[PDB]
């Protein structure tokens, strides 16, 4: 599913992610956006053999089971195939985890890179929450 960016906004904070560990909505929806374009489908493989998985690009080397990625974890404890769902709940449960791990939304290198810092309530401008 390809959501849109005030539907997206509304589908997180249903989920509880907005201010979660302290990050707005409008950090979620600018890392999504970056991650993949707001599309669960999306997958990238990454130079080591990981893979990463949804609307926010979850890594197999850590979070998720894909069966293909050796001497890696699955600390959200779910099959990576679950996050490329139109339903965002195990995404959003598992970036619950990772958010919390210790470096906050600094995991997600393109929040980094394109959203820290950033003007994020632009993100949720407009929408209807
Ligand atoms: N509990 C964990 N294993 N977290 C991930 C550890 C490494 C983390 N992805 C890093 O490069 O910063
Ligand atoms: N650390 C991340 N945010 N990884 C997900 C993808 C971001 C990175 N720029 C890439 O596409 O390779
Ligand atoms: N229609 C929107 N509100 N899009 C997101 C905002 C984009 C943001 N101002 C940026 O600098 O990229
Ligand atoms: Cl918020
Ligand atoms: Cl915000
Ligand atoms: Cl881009
Ligand atoms: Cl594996
Ligand atoms: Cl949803
Ligand atoms: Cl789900
Ligand atoms: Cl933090
Ligand atoms: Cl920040
Ligand atoms: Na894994």
């Amino acid at each position: 599913k390809v959501f849109g960016r005030c539907e997206l906004a509304a589908a997180m904070k249903r989920h509880g992610l907005d201010n979660y560990r302290g990050y707005s909505l409008g950090n979620w929806v600018c890392a999504a956006k970056f991650e993949s374009n707001f599309n669960t489908q999306a997958t990238n493989r990454n130079t080591d053999g990981s893979t990463d998985y949804g609307i926010l690009q979850i890594n197999s080397r850590w979070w998720c089971n894909d069966g293909r990625t050796p001497g890696s974890r699955n600390l959200c404890n779910i099959p990576c195939s679950a996050l490329l769902s139109s339903d965002i709940t195990a995404s959003v449960n598992c970036a619950k985890k990772i958010v919390s791990d210790g470096n906050g939304m600094n995991a997600w290198v393109a929040w980094r890179n394109r959203c820290k810092g950033t003007d994020v309530q632009a993100w949720i401008r407009g929408c209807r929450l």
